[PDB]
């Protein structure tokens, strides 16, 4: 694997977006690692419909909350997934309107990356693209993040309460990381981002809930 990947610079990944009030950083993290997959395939980088995947996916709990396993699955059942054009956010819970006729993208399955394997995972960011994982981002620190490779002793890889995008990784000062893409608005962070302790004991739980789909 290369030793750095941006797929920003690559043309992979969308603007920054904000989930609101809305439980729906799964969705966003869905909608993330879908919209990586269709630019390696058609060559074109569109905004797929996080509330396509809110009010579609019956599995998962909409703005309560759900599983990207879930919705990479609803997709792959269902035949496809809206645009956001096709199926604008509105961060509530609506019935389904899904819209064949705005289909953006269709997804074939997806891939788990092997639990708490950080070298899993940046094997697969490297050889497929995005990859959608679940971290701890409660602590405070967190939260009031604007520069650096964010670590703390008390994150807990057991307490896994965000959904979020893997952009890619690298190095900033000798500390390596990982390119976190967070659905809390352009003005959140580093310009919506936030570099994260890569190697260091799988941080914040950053591979125990990794996946990806196949398209
Ligand atoms: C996000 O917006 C909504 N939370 C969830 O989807 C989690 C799962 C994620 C993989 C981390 C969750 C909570 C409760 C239930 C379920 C569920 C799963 C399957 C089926 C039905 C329900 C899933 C959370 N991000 S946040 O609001 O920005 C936030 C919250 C808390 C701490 C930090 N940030």
């Amino acid at each position: 694997a290369p030793d750095s990947v941006d797929y920003r610079k690559k043309g992979y990944v969308t603007p920054v977006k904000n989930q609101g009030q809305c439980g729906s950083c799964w969705a966003f993290s869905s909608v993330g690692a879908l919209e990586g997959q269709l630019k390696k395939k058609t060559g074109k980088l569109l905004n797929l419909s996080p509330q396509n995947l809110v009010d579609c996916v019956s599995e998962n709990d909409g703005c309560g909350g759900g599983y990207m396993t879930n919705a990479f699955q609803y997709v792959q059942k269902n035949r496809g997934i809206d645009s956001e054009d096709a199926y604008p956010y509105v961060g509530q819970e609506e019935s389904c309107m899904y819209n064949p006729t705005g289909k953006a993208a269709k997804c074939r399955g997806y891939r788990e990356i092997p639990e708490g394997n950080e070298k899993a995972l940046k094997r697969a960011v490297a050889r497929v693209g995005p990859v959608s994982v679940a971290i701890d981002a409660s602590l405070t620190s967190f939260q009031f993040y604007s520069k650096g490779v964010y670590y703390d002793e008390s994150c807990n890889s057991d307490n896994l309460n965000h959904a979020v995008l893997a952009v890619g990784y690298g190095i900033q000062k000798g500390n390596k990381h990982w390119i976190i893409k967070n659905s809390w608005g352009e003005n959140w962070g580093n310009k919506g981002y936030i570099l994260m302790a890569r190697n260091k004991n799988n941080a914040c739980g950053i591979a125990n809930l990794a996946s990806f789909p196949k398209m």
